[PDB]
């Protein structure tokens, strides 16, 4: 199959490398705390309970556990309330192995007027990849924690110039130390875009995670993502009605075609789940309630690998996408 | 004259309540210390040095004390870096006295993505106006500092929905405290908007300040924004050419004729300084080197009241934009 080429590192969990094949089935993408950008200007009303919080977290983290799923790999951005410090007392307390990122959020749901800012001052795509490139060598805040992927996300109708700068950077780094990258397609479009943009870059489609694929229902649209060879992520799954986002029974049909055409090695599976949520907890409104039900971290254990197999979906092709993938993709 | 009318509290700096009688000559509008959303994004590579900024901030306090000024309204929004007991440092050390606001930025250039989306998901300006009276009547991140403002802004084209949420929670806290209000306009326009706005929903016209008001040039549009009986601010004196922004030559020709033809009782002047910036130092690219020149907080005394004087302008118009008019808008 298609290997990782060029330099490599090990999967830098939040307390320390551990060779691909201790990373076990995986999440490709949750978030054990998230914030949208604002949240901690809501400190005074919706303060981080952190004694909570880690109680919390911990609990969802050995459901995980229990489950098989010895790896998650946290995708919160910069300016979304990313805590390795936290990350590393959940994964600590547990055994849990987290890995965390480095990256902004796309143009509209991301903190970016600083560095869309500094753009127009400077070169900030530079200024970007340093940044990227000492969080993922070095470490966060100073704290050794390092980042185990760059993440990076896009809009619905294009990758914006603001967006790019981040792509570019997540490039540089992405050729000089091989690092993976996961991303955040808008809507379910630009899928195909990222890898053409990645890969145009430089970067190794082997490292590469288009993510929020299953956004988009029809698989012409995956099928020229994976062209690019890159790996493609239904890491949503349980978000129904909600932002664009289908239903898993539509994310199955489309994930039951694509691996009925020998697609197991490029399809990865994720929640994008939130543990604990930062800011004043979200207000679900009732006609909401059904859209987020399954919207957790056990359900694809739980619901999902089920509903394949008994469909068809041999053990091996679960272990291709729940095992195998991370594996050679993180590991 | 128009003297505030309904509930009212004190003056509540950063390190307590302070009679109207001693605030003194006042800058209505700073930024002790300052972040575009995002700049915490950038923590590993732009980390705040508090030794360093908290030298560095005490000495410009104690030059603008060293001016008469007693007094500064730090307006820096909650996701701007706003921090109330780093404040209160610089406060205590020098002996300047600081309020700060309570507030997010207009919807491009602030922390929106969070409220923008609570919105969404139920009553969001309740939300706001919770945070603000508890902001202005308890204090913040439960430090006991309280606000001694509500800090409010909007876009250019339009007081956007988002940004009403915040000017009908303000009005709500207005109405009901006596709060004084301040607030940013963009790229010299809305500021009869604010004015309507604010006052059709009940907020009191003479504890209203609508600001950056010299960045427009024609004086009908501010003759207009006086109708409403509320204070307009010439802040952002000494930032020239940068975001629409006009020349001081230019305020100042705005100026004269404002104070000619009787609004000095309306009238603050303030530089929307920023002390010390947060995230990675700013680069400030050589042909902009001219703009930020006089954009420092001695520029007022140093330059802009001799430079009134010496035009007509008396020792007590210079004396009631300074200091009678803070002290009733503030007091
Ligand atoms: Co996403
Ligand atoms: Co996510
Ligand atoms: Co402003
Ligand atoms: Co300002
Ligand atoms: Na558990
Ligand atoms: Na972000
Ligand atoms: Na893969
Ligand atoms: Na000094
Ligand atoms: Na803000
Ligand atoms: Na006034």
């Amino acid at each position: 199959g298609l290997v990782p080429r060029g330099s490599h590192m090990t999967a830098q969990t939040v307390t320390g490398a551990v060779a691909a094949a201790q990373l076990g089935a995986t999440l490709p993408h949750e978030h054990v705390i998230f914030g949208y950008p604002g949240y901690a200007g809501d400190v005074t009303l919706g303060p981080f309970d952190h004694a909570a919080a880690l109680a919390s977290c911990t609990e969802t983290a050995r459901a995980l556990l229990a489950r098989g799923i010895q790896t998650v790999v946290d995708a919160t951005p910069n300016g979304c309330g990313r805590n390795p410090a936290f990350l590393r007392e959940v994964s600590e307390a547990t055994g849990l192995q987290i890995l965390c990122a480095t990256g902004f959020y796309y143009e509209g749901g991301g903190a970016t007027t600083y560095f869309k800012f500094r753009a127009s001052l400077g070169d900030a795509e530079s200024e970007i990849y340093e940044m990227m490139r000492t969080e993922v060598t070095e470490g966060i805040a100073g704290t050794g924690i390092r980042a185990g992927v760059i993440k990076l996300a896009s809009s619905r109708d294009a990758i914006t110039p603001y967006e790019q700068l981040f792509f570019r950077a997540a490039a540089r780094v992405q050729r000089e130390t091989g690092v993976p990258i996961i991303t955040h397609t808008q809507e379910g479009q630009q899928g195909p875009q990222q890898a053409e943009l990645l890969t145009s870059l430089g970067a190794d489609p082997a490292r590469i995670m288009i993510g929020h694929m299953d956004g988009n229902t029809d698989p012409a649209y995956h099928r020229e993502t994976l062209r690019h060879g890159v790996s493609i992520a239904f890491d949503r799954i349980g978000l129904q009605g909600l932002v664009g986002t289908p239903t898993d029974a539509e994310r199955l049909s489309v994930l039951t075609t694509l691996l009925g055409e020998g697609y197991a090695d490029r399809l990865l599976l994720s929640h994008d789940s939130i543990w604990h949520w930062l800011g004043r907890p979200p207000a679900i409104p009732e006609a909401a309630l059904p859209a987020v039900k399954d919207w957790h971290p056990l359900h694809i254990s739980d619901d999902i690998l089920p509903d394949l197999r008994r469909r068809g979906i041999t053990e091996e092709q679960v272990g291709q996408m729940t095992v195998g993938n991370p594996a050679r993709l993180f590991g």
